[PDB]
């Protein structure tokens, strides 16, 4: 069946902006997951999950009689696809149940784990999503086995189709580095935005880098991949040691026994995969990773035995029954219990990646401290497990149910509670007039508010204008934000705010976060008036100002835009074409193709480009809100060519005279090239479309201003 | 970027059901194209188009000073992708402007024709769709050159993304037959549903079959492909002769001069392609097909010179400047004008496929009659051109504006006007009660109404329950429709109708087409009652009964379902998996994945399977409307295996006892295998879902009942 993707594999794919339509969603347009979850009897759900832990099913018998380890690994993998670079992956959409993650090699047999949860899912129905259930089940596993969690928030709404995520370019599962589509270059540099060492792994290879069983080298990969999942050294050691306090791995026989992954299995397998011809195919004969390691003397109970073993023995390199590299404790007694046979015991074993916690010098010091102070280990793991499993849930206002921790954590980019009356519509009109009387231009007001709001990404629900973090390090210094002009605009807004707030009775005040947005609205109003349209822009108050100490500077670096097509900004020269980067950004902002089109066309004419660039400013009435961008872009009286100096900048000349009319980047011209985008630009560039352009612009502007406003949801 | 399609190339692609969401649509959800078109000043549009015809642009100079020929070929190609086998292709969605059709080799330089129309599109905006404008432009071309068209209907709403259409399996444009993905097998049998001889052609190869310049052989491809586009011999000769009365081909130099098709061209080309390094690249130097033929002495005026030349000279095999086979008149004077140089003239030329009209014996008699009687030629062509360009527009109720022809054509599957009062809601309740008192079962009433309504396909908007054609040849004899049971149900319904209609005052009556649907509604209400739910199934009267004499039997053959997963029906053994056929049918019925899921699950338990098969009937309360399908499908207590006798039927056995519980086909079990479908099935199989399943079933049943009801749009 030959498709457009086969004929034109490097054309832009806009379908990624149109996933998650109401067409694929089986719930009404009215279904609100938060409200269904708020009625769930969470306690009853936890009781059922507690019972499930030791209700072994014959089609996938429970190791040691307890599914706890399996469910902790299930939950860890649901969370563990998260990348800080784009905020994609993570547990927040329940994507583990869809392709490709349902069939990743590292997710082998987690199909069985999710099938075990079906009766509970079915019983509670829409009131608990798969996405919430997977994490809750991890929590309950930990609790069942004697570990007290830091807490749990519901509110991860289920999704209904696979996300479009760049997981790499390799065409072979688990391909080792240096192939034709290598994710590594230079001195083992992993390409952004990837956060795993091989296609179909979560973070690293348990045998060591590219299969080489060097724990020191393995530590380097661990540290890099975990940093790319937002975890520092302490959190990392706590998570790995904490997780490998429980359960075991499965490699009872050769991996050639294991058949097709779920998405490749036959229809009779009913959504399950990795069927094994080794012996009974399950239980004591299970093959998952190929490794055969049990870490502790009590695999179904919280202990301090991980670090006791890690430091208490010396380790020797050996092989699992499947042929995989792993480590066995030299001269040890058989103290580890067998998962199925009460008469067999085994020597302590470890993976290469466990030994990393000992033999990397920085990890070693943390592992020692946790060894000597187990209460610090327990607390670090609890905190890290909460972080891991909630990292992509967004602001605290989205957290539901009775187990939400009251402690506010730095990584949540917290926003202070509003404790005063908010501005009303009269106050908003007075502020907007003061803004316009101060001398700030349309371009300044629009650029500033765009800069503040457009850090939001729906992937992990970080960023947005709430908080006024654009006035703090590091946002205030980002090149795309034009630090010098930004400083000037903020100093003017701050004087307006000080004066308005000092005039108030009764505790009313306006936050700078609100005023930045409100000021951008005034700029759009002014621009509409410059074009002869009478427009009021909607504005919702209630944003607050976060302090510098509430803003982790390092964590904030990943939100820096290195490409923002909306401002015609590229930080350097990338191997990814700019128009691909524009679509990627539109996706993070939750924009459809029509929204992205109208938005960019308006921003160009309002003066939002970085550095006052003229590229794509296809108008003679800059700072007026018109559809000029489109009308001029589509004018066949102009011919375009890439410039001598740069293949990425284009000159548009009068076809008859050869005179230069405009210049543009690939981001500008793509709207006139791509057949679906051009169809959109046409709508907005038609003679009957001036009002529609202004109205659709206002609506999309307001949408971007409100992206993070979960306090109103 | 490696995708799910790369890893699992034979998994089902559900995205095809979720195109044309509101997300991709730049118009408000309120936009009604029909109402915008009805206020268009169509006369003013045709005046602008008329002026455009002879206003040559230097970027693509008009041959002979007139764009007419170019626009006729543009409109012919817009329409000429149509296939009767699935109704896909055609002009009715304006898909020529999107991938892949925008870049087919046969559509070369029609990018220039569409660009020429941009000023007029831009002037009239949303009041005329691209889809309508392409056809109108061809009409105006013909009119400006002296040809009287049979009429024009507007109402083709624009679309905003490529359709997913199977155009063949070849991986090389224009691949010759007999390759690894050959569309031909046996004695030159073209695979259904294809209607062109090579990938990226409209119908046939202008040089002859696989490039072999034998007009006799070419005539066989012409006849086959045109029949597959719903054209008989007379229509075919009229179309080809009629078209090639105008304009010329373009092959001024070697084809190697011609660059990338639009979807492959650089961003600077702004949506145009096939840029030519040959001399000026355009005009007198134009290269399109590679052939260099001008058919008549007045290429910008309607004439009967095509047939005068065809019969008046003898023809010699020759080559264009690009190397293509074509024919030149032996010993002729230079009587054909040059497109750009008034001092240069040329001999008559023909394509191999033109000579087919003379040298095929059946075409020859038609071409002679048209030769001797050009008034018959003009009338046949007018009629054929109307048919061609409207074939996929659907019922007459969708035809808009002031040039709709009053004559009703058999190919339109016409439906008589309703001339009497319609039944009201109390009448509908009395009819439903009489239906249920007659002893027709839930199963019979549902099967019958499904059989009648489910012939509809949104691709060409043919079929549906309006007309009561299920009582007529050939529908009454299709094996899927269970002819003997159908006859029994219809006889009972007809006696109820005769008695209701005989009791009325005031000319009120009910059509059998309405009653068949209404009776299906009664079946579903009774099924819901059997499960303890009281619902009313909505019903809209106003269908009418068409006669046998108003039903072209041969044209109706292509609507026969050979695969209907909704009735668990497959007519024979196909190369395509049945679950793929199910998705194909869902797409033709305009169903989303959730609608297809709910609908199939309900139809199973209502007894809609052909032949009373138990396959997929996963309930112990058949004829009760419950969600049993899903609850039992998803029960992990049952294990499934393909049967000894058949790899396409499966047995479901109790996992503990080995007892046989159910049987199912691939269509049944796909809902428990495919990860996106199983996520849907889960919603409907959850303990809180019984009411939602009934509500969603009823809505989708009603939707299918109404698919053809453009009289209410
Ligand atoms: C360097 C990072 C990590 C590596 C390379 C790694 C590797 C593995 C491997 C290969 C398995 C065996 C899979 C099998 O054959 O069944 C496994 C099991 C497991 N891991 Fe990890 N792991 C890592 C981090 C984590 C973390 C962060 C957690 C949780 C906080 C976790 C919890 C588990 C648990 C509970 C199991 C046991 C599964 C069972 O009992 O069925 N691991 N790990
Ligand atoms: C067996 C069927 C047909 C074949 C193989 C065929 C082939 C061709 C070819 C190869 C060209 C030249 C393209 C170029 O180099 O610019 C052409 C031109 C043309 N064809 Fe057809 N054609 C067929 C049927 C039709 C029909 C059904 C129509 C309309 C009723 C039509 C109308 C035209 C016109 C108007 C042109 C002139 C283009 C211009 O003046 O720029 N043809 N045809
Ligand atoms: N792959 N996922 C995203 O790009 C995304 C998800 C949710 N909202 C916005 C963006
Ligand atoms: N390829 N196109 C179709 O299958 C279709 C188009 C419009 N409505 C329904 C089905
Ligand atoms: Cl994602
Ligand atoms: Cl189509
Ligand atoms: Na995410
Ligand atoms: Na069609």
């Amino acid at each position: 069946g030959t498709s457009n993707r086969d004929w034109w594999p490097n054309q832009l794919d806009l379908s990624i902006l149109h996933r998650h339509s109401s067409l694929s969603d089986p719930m009404g347009k009215d279904f609100n997951y938060a409200q269904a979850f708020e009625k769930l009897d969470l306690a009853a759900v936890k009781r059922d999950l507690h019972a499930l832990m030791t209700t072994s099913q014959d089609w996938w018998p429970a190791d040691f009689g307890h599914y706890g380890g399996l469910f902790i690994r299930m939950a860890w993998h649901s969370a563990g696809t998260y990348r800080t670079a784009d905020g994609r992956g993570g547990a927040g959409e329940g994507q583990q149940r869809f392709a490709p993650l349902n069939s990743w090699p590292d997710n082998a047999n987690l199909d069985k784990a999710r099938r075990l949860l079906w009766p509970i899912k079915q019983k509670y129905g829409r009131a608990i999503s798969w996405a919430d259930l997977l994490i809750l089940t991890g929590n309950v596993a930990l609790e069942s086995m004697g570990f007290k969690t830091f807490g749990f928030a519901g509110g991860r709404a289920d999704t209904w189709e696979p996300e479009d995520v760049y997981w790499g370019s390799e065409k072979i599962w688990l391909e080792l580095s240096g192939g034709p589509n290598s994710r590594y270059s230079g001195d083992r540099q992993l390409e952004n935005p990837l956060a795993a060492v091989q296609m179909g792994l979560i973070y690293v290879n348990p045998e060591g880098p590219d299969g080489n069983p060097d724990p020191v080298a393995a530590a380097r990969d661990i540290r890099d991949t975990f940093a790319r999942m937002a975890m520092n050294d302490e959190e990392t050691v706590a998570l790995i040691a904490g997780g490998h306090t429980f359960g075991k791995t499965h490699g009872a026989g050769p991996a050639s026994n294991v058949g097709a992954e779920p998405e490749a299995a036959g229809i009779e397998a009913q959504g399950l995969g990795w069927k094994s011809a080794y012996r009974t195919g399950k239980g004591a004969d299970a093959i998952t990773s190929g490794l055969e390691v049990t870490w502790t003397t009590t695999p179904t109970q919280w202990s301090h035995n991980f670090f006791e073993n890690l430091f208490g023995y010396e380790w020797e390199l050996t092989k699992s029954p499947a042929g995989a590299h792993q480590w066995v404790a030299k001269g040890a007694d058989a103290v580890i219990p067998d998962a199925f046979d009460p008469s067999k015991k085994h020597r302590p074993t470890m993976l290469t990646t466990d030994l990393s916690l000992r033999f990397d010098p920085a990890y070693e010091k943390i592992s020692r401290r946790f060894h000597e102070n187990p209460e610090q280990f327990a607390d670090a793991f609890a905190r890290a497990w909460f972080k891991l499993t909630h990292r992509d849930m967004g602001p605290r206002a989205r957290y539901l149910g009775p187990e939400v921790p009251a402690e506010v954590l730095l990584w949540q980019d917290p926003i202070p509670a509003v404790d005063h009356p908010l501005i009303d519509a009269a106050d908003a009109a007075e502020l907007k007039a003061k803004v316009l009387a101060s001398g700030l231009t349309v371009s300044q007001l629009v650029s500033t508010a765009w800069a503040a709001a457009s850090t939001f990404r729906g992937s992990d629900k970080r960023g947005g204008a709430n908080g006024a973090r654009i006035r703090l390090a590091p946002q205030k210094d980002w090149e795309a934000n034009q630090p010098e002009q930004l400083a000037a605009v903020l100093e003017t807004l701050e004087a307006i705010r000080t004066a308005f707030n000092g005039a108030q009775r009764g505790g009313k005040q306006v936050s700078l976060a609100d005023l930045i947005v409100l000021a951008g609205c005034a700029g759009v109003e002014q621009a509409a008036k410059n074009a002869g349209h009478a427009v009021t822009v909607p504005f919702a108050p209630g944003r607050a100002d976060a302090s510098q100490e509430q803003t982790d500077v390092e964590s904030m670096a990943v939100l820096e835009p290195v490409a923002d097509g909306f401002r015609n900004y590229l930080k350097g020269k990338y191997r990814v074409p700019a128009e691909v980067l524009l679509v990627d950004k539109a996706q993070l902002l939750t924009l459809s193709a029509p929204e992205m089109t109208v938005l960019l066309g308006g921003l160009r004419v309002l003066g939002a480009n970085v550095g006052q660039s003229r590229h794509g400013v296809f108008t003679a009435r800059e700072q007026a809100l018109t559809n000029d961008f489109f009308v001029n872009l589509l004018d066949m009286g102009t011919e375009w060519k890439p410039t001598a100096a740069d293949a990425d900048v284009f000159e548009g000349r009068d076809r008859a005279t050869g005179e230069l009319k405009w210049t543009g980047t690939r981001v500008d011209l793509v709207f006139g090239s791509h057949s679906q985008l051009r169809a959109l630009a046409e709508v907005y560039g038609s003679a009957d479309a001036q009002e529609k352009f202004v109205r659709d612009f206002v609506a999309v502007w307001n949408k971007v201003m409100n992206l993070d406003r979960f306090d109103l949801a």
